[PDB]
This record gives C-alpha cells, structure tokens and sequence, in this order.
C-alpha cells in the first residue's frame, strides 16, 4: 500500500511508461507493479470499471487495423502512431484506437479510447533479446 | 517522515479543488504553511523563460504560492496579462475558489511580444467560504501554476 499525499497520483510521460513499466515486464518475466495490472484485452469489455484505478483512467498489461474485436464491438486503429524518445534515442510507439460499439465496418462511435504503448527503436525486436516476450504491451484506457 | 519516495510516473497533478482545499486555504490559515509540492516565490522576481533549466526530468509545469495585488501581475522583463473568463472551482455544491488564465508578454507593457508561457492563478472565492474563515485567517495568498503552451 501507498500513502499518497494529496493531489499525487498516477499521471506517467510516455517514456516513463516505457523505460520504468513495459521494458521491465519484457526483459523480467518476474515483474510486477502497483499501478499497473495484469488483464486480457478480450475477456472485458470497456464498460468494466471495476477491472483495474484512477483520474478515470485504466492501465494495464495486455498479452496480445480492427485486429482486436470486443464480443461487443470492435477497436480501430486512428492517426499516426507517436513516437517516444529517452533524450536522443527511440524507445516505443504509442499507437491510438477507439472503441467501435457496432460491430459492422460502419459501427457505432462509442467514447471509450485507447493509447497501446509498444517497444521500438531500441526496444525493437531485432535488438531485443531472446530472453524477452515482445508479446506484452501497455493500454491505457479512458473515456471521451 | 518528509521522504514521500515516489514510484516512477506518481507526480503531484492535482484537480482545482485539491489545490484550493489542501494547499490554498492552509496557507491562508497559517502563512507559515509550507508542502513540498509548492514553493512560495514573487512572481515579480522570475522571469519563466528561466525555468525550464531548472527542470527535474519529466516535469513540465511549476506551482508557487504568491501575494496577491491590487490594481501588480508586473516582472523586470515583462507582464502577465489575464484572458479569457475566470472558471468557477466547487467542493460538492459550495463555490470554493476561481481559476484565472493569465499570459506572459515582452518587458514593454504597450505592445509586448505574446509568449507561449501561460498561467493559472488560484485563488479562494464563494460568500461563505469567505465569510466563515476566523477572524485570524488572511487571504493574501494565491497559487500560481506556470506551464508552457
């Protein structure tokens, strides 16, 4: 447990999210941390507030374009993929979907939103080594 | 214990009424309220162009506690100038203070040079939130949260 002072809480910058949270979690198959759970993407669905927190965000580990699709809707992939840097160097992409509530190609705009923070540059899966999963990524999850 | 360790990616981003509720009116309680999250500079004597240099890693914006004036938003090099409407801060159904958006402009108070560095001032409002404070409280404090656009 943590005892927070008022008015901190959970609010990461990108690269910290990469160096401090998704690095770890591929390098050490052991890892674990406060705010940042373990979910699978297809069992919930983006009405589950209880799953996982705080500021009505929702972070998590996920262990997996429309490539991914809900048994209630779908998530599509808008814009172009923002790239992360520690100082000169590229660390990760943070790629943004949202959530479609009808299934068809034509479906319903729901406001529930995604940032997926992958490993790139030199985080890539080339320089990655093979004692790693670069199966995991980091979602973010809020509304409107 | 002052210590407060922070995990990776905790930092202090407070919403309007944390600020006014768990910083503001402390200090107008007692002046020698202090918290680590908030310094207590004039913002006479700063000009903001200067702090990024003194950034830690990751930071990005500053909250100070300063006095208030009275008709004086001045610096040596430059001049805030307010924009905008002043948005109203509630604690469930009690007005408890007011944001004021405020931008930083060239020394030269007749046509200045518009920067890119913004501010929001905090400061206590609502009749009784102001009417019941003791007689022994004083409301020359604001918070000034400076941030780039």
């Amino acid at each position: 447990h943590i005892d927070l002072p008022p008015g901190f809480r959970f609010h990461p910058t990108d690269e910290e999210l990469i160096t401090h949270y998704l690095k770890p979690k591929v390098f050490n198959t052991f890892f674990s941390a406060t705010a940042i759970g373990e979910v699978d993407l297809n069992k919930i669905e983006p009405w589950d507030l209880p799953w996982k927190m705080g500021e009505k965000e929702w972070y998590f580990f996920c262990v997996r374009r429309t490539n991914r699709a809900t048994e209630a809707g779908y998530w599509k992939a808008t814009g172009k993929d923002k790239e992360i840097f520690k100082g000169k160097s590229l660390v990760g992409m943070k790629k943004t979907l949202v959530f479609y509530k009808g299934r068809a190609p034509k479906g319903v705009k729901t406001n529930w939103v995604m940032h997926e923070y992958r490993l790139e540059g030199k985080y890539c899966i080339e320089n990655l080594p093979q004692t790693a999963k670069n199966e995991w990524v980091i979602c973010r999850v809020f509304q409107k």
